């Protein structure tokens, strides 16, 4: 089915010469490397509708309005805004048959949109919460769905998992799903933390434990531009020696930590709508992935939380090339650093190296 731009071909494509359908047929063959987005929190608008219909949880509500209710589509007021939704969306974690299902339509409709490497990240505290469900059976849910997905796609698309600590609701626990992330060390790729950006060095010995164990680290920092200072990218990078930071747009306000990260060879997982809906970047226009990039540090494209923003990762593309006139090349270029900088198993890097790139 999907017929993939080589880098050979790109001096072919004229993308001024089509319409919007038509660069969304071009962005669905970019061969796309994906690191940042959130399982838990990634679906359509009719899957999510049909969840909430499932379990009947808003009879009183039409379709618009419980997206409404629910989702972040029209954007926010911040990041905290952000974690307060995110919250009621769990309402969807009824049981486990759900979260299976959840793990297969994100996994298929990745493959839809010409993603050929995929890192999930969940965070097994935030799926149990709210029906005080058994988190060896969510991850097991999870491992399941995806497997049945990538089997019968005879593997056109390989999928890996990373665990999330987090902040922000009543089950959060970071050293447990430290410990759970450990115990499942043949499943899990790397660590995050999400939620609520704090300083992380207060949790060092955490890290440091699970990084030493052979899990590598990315974790959310430098997203929040309402916090007072860089603190938290700081420790990130010279605390828990990340080897890529989801977000990191403001590493963008510092040359000190530009010349850091490109010294590092630290990766930037960018969400650049995620963003814009976050109000943590003033607009398209302005987003710093563009300062970044011509600086020199090594960026990559993410979608964040498709379901929340009711997007997925082809709108990022067209959004680069439309605000921030991004070219088929750079595309190429940030897909192929993001496989370098991925979490998964050399073999298989070799591999989608030598199919796409
Ligand atoms: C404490 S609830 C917020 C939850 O949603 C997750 N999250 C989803 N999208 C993002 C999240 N966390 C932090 N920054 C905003 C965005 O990247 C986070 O991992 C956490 O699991
Ligand atoms: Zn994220």
């Amino acid at each position: 089915p999907i017929d993939f731009l080589k880098k050979e071909e790109l001096k072919n494509i004229d993308l001024s010469q089509m319409s919007k359908k038509e660069r969304y047929k071009i962005w669905k063959r970019i061969p796309k490397c994906e690191l940042h987005c959130h399982l838990d929190l990634c679906f359509s608008a009719d899957f999510f509708v049909s969840c909430i219909r499932k379990y009947n949880l808003q009879p009183n509500l039409s379709d618009e309005e419980v997206l409404d209710y629910y989702l972040f589509a029209k954007g926010g007021k911040s990041l905290g805004e952000f974690v307060e939704k995110a919250i009621k969306v769990a309402d969807i974690f009824h049981d486990y048959e759900v979260i299976e299902d959840l793990a297969k339509h994100a996994v298929f409709n990745k493959y839809k949109e010409g993603v050929v490497l995929m890192e999930f990240r969940y965070s097994p505290t935030f799926v149990a919460f709210k029906y005080n469900l058994d988190i060896e059976l969510i991850h097991q849910a999870i491992v399941k769905g995806i497997k049945e997905v990538v089997e019968l796609l005879d593997h056109k698309i390989h999928v890996a998992l990373m665990c999330i600590g987090d902040t922000g609701h009543e089950a959060a626990n970071i050293k447990a799903s430290a410990d759970f992330c450990l115990k499942h060390k043949a499943d899990f790729v790397g660590f995050d933390h999400g939620g609520h950006e704090v300083d992380l060095k207060e949790y060092k010995e955490i890290f440091d434990y699970v990084r030493e164990s052979g899990v590598p680290l990315s974790v959310h920092a430098g997203e929040d531009v309402t916090l007072p200072n860089l603190n938290t990218l700081y420790s990130a990078i010279q605390v828990l020696k990340v080897e890529r930071i989801g977000h990191g747009i403001r590493v963008a306000e510092s040359q000190e930590l530009i010349d850091m990260v490109k010294e590092k060879n630290i990766l930037l997982e960018v969400c650049p709508i995620s963003n814009v809906l976050l109000k943590n970047a003033k607009s398209m226009d302005t987003h710093p992935i563009r300062q970044l990039y011509d600086a020199g540090v090594k960026v990559s494209v993410n979608s964040d939380d498709p379901g929340m923003f009711l997007t997925n990762i082809n709108d990022d593309y067209e959004e680069l090339y439309t605000h921030l006139n991004f070219t088929l090349e750079d595309f190429m270029k940030m897909n192929e650093w993001a496989l370098e900088k991925s979490f998964m198993d050399s073999n298989i890097k070799d591999k989608i190296k030598n199919l796409y790139f």
